């Protein structure tokens, strides 16, 4: 399935999801 940052870093706000592969944020 598609996680959150597959084409969008949404950590700066709340667009991410329960599958942050993007390490550009500070999800976990
Ligand atoms: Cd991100
Ligand atoms: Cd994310
Ligand atoms: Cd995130």
């Amino acid at each position: 399935p598609g996680p959150c940052c597959n084409d969008k870093c949404v950590c700066q706000e709340g667009g991410c999801k329960a599958g942050c592969q993007c390490t550009s944020c500070r999800c976990s």
